[PDB]
């Protein structure tokens, strides 16, 4: 598809068998998502946004389905005001911007 | 121009006379800008994300050239630790995200 930007682009993501929204966050260049469980085992990461540097949990190739799309990377895990789909997974389902 | 994602989608700005580099970011709602002085009255806001929120300053009918492209639009003026191109003016270029 072709998102316009008068809305905030949400989608629908399908993890760990779950259906939630998430934003489509070219400013991210990791995906995080709220608390929940997954699986194997994790890392820790420091991630900075604006307000400054939080402590979360990240996992590896995990399976994720994003708007229909499926994609199998890196997605970390935190108190993030709202699940962000990331750089790292927009290159896997080869978005773009244009203008 | 098509912009893909491996790396973070910097461009060149110019707001009040002066070139910036800035991150054309769909999860952002309002474009935010390092302090600087934009001329103007202005009312003070509070904005919010990862790490928490920041005061910046409210600037409206504020006139930007994004990558040769001029828009007008509010401008958050704060101690952000990156310039970031909201959706608020990535519609007036006519932006969009595509896979
Ligand atoms: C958290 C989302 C919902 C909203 N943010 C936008 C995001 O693109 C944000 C942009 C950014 C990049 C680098 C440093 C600081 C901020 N990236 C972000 O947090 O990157 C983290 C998450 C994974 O990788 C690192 S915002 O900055 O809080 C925001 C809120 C309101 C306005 N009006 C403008 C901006």
């Amino acid at each position: 598809p072709q998102i316009t930007l008068w809305k905030r682009p949400l989608v629908t993501i399908k993890i760990g068998g779950q259906l939630k929204e998430a934003l489509l966050d070219t400013g991210a260049d990791d995906t995080i998502i709220e608390e929940m469980s997954l699986p194997g085992r994790w890392k820790p990461k420091m991630v900075g946004g604006i307000g400054g540097f939080i402590k979360v949990r990240q996992y590896d190739q995990i399976i994720i389905e994003i708007a229909g799309h499926k994609a199998i990377g890196t997605v970390l895990v935190g108190p993030t005001p709202i699940n962000i789909i990331g750089r790292n997974l927009l290159t896997q389902i080869g978005a773009t911007l244009n203008f």
